[PDB]
């Protein structure tokens, strides 16, 4: 009884360029499945035309992963000359009790390292400063360094918010509602890696493993701009 995101033409292109992973890194729906009306409790269209992702459990996900129309996985040069841009209009509801962090957009390398996570966090402490109920950028310092540089991007609102990730040469920028919030962060530690975008709900370190993380996207796309 769930309506499919594919019923909205605004999602046709990104779904053609995606596969859906749930609840782990296994594919539940490829692009052609998504375009044929795939819908489930963890991936459906709301009555006001949001693509909603929902998932429970530690490090579980309902997430779109960038694909080429050819069916190849996206694997662009992480620090190449071609610009890669992901844009999304996201409404982050107040999260259920026991949900402590939800990753909503990523740049991921083609192995086991996220270049960038954009996530909602119940709290974070950075250089001795604690912020609560904020949206955060996390950029890993390298494949062999588990630590990351963290940047508060936005106070959490339930309002629809525009996020834009721009990746070109060895630099990554994030704009939130038109304002640059991370300006040309260095990602040269991923020289020689290949990369792809992800978007959805990725549930990080819940304190209630049966609570549902929930994230809504009004618009989503990922594109190339050739230099
Ligand atoms: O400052 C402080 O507060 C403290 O910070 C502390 O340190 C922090 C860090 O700062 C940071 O916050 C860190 O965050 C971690 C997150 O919490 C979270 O755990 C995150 O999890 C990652 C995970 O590490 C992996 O990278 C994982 O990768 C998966 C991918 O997303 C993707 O789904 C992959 O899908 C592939 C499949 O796995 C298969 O390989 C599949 O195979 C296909 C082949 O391509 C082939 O074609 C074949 O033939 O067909 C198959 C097929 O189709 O099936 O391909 C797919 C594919 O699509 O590519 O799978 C990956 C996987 O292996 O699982 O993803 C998540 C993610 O980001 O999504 O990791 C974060 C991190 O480690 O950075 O947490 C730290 C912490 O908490 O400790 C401290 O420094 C502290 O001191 C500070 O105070």
């Amino acid at each position: 009884f769930y309506t499919a995101p594919s019923t909205e033409s605004k999602f046709t292109e990104v779904l053609s360029k995606a596969k859906l992973q749930y609840p782990t890194s296994t594919t539940v729906a490829f692009a052609d499945d998504l375009l044929d009306g795939y819908a489930a409790s963890y991936f459906y269209l709301t009555s006001d035309l949001y693509m909603q992702f929902q998932v429970a459990g530690s490090s579980q996900r309902s997430e779109l992963r960038e694909m080429e129309t050819s069916g190849d996985e996206a694997a662009w040069d992480c620090t190449g000359s071609t610009a890669h841009v992901a844009s999304a209009q996201i409404a982050i509801p107040v999260q259920e009790d026991g949900i402590e962090e939800v990753t909503i957009l990523q740049v991921h390398d083609s192995d086991v390292t996220p270049v960038l996570r954009i996530s909602w966090v119940s709290s974070i402490t950075i250089d001795g400063v604690t912020s609560e109920d904020v949206v955060l950028a996390t950029i890993r310092n390298g494949i062999d360094d588990s630590t990351a540089t963290k940047t508060v991007l936005q106070a959490h609102t339930t309002s629809r918010t525009e996020f834009n990730i721009n990746v070109q040469n060895s630099k990554l920028s994030i704009t939130v509602d038109g304002t640059t919030e991370l300006d040309e962060a260095d990602i040269s530690q991923f020289d020689g890696s290949t990369c792809y975008f992800k978007a959805g709900a990725f549930n990080n370190n819940p304190t209630d493993t049966s609570a549902n993380a929930r994230i809504k996207m009004y618009e989503l796309e990922w594109v190339d701009h050739h230099h």
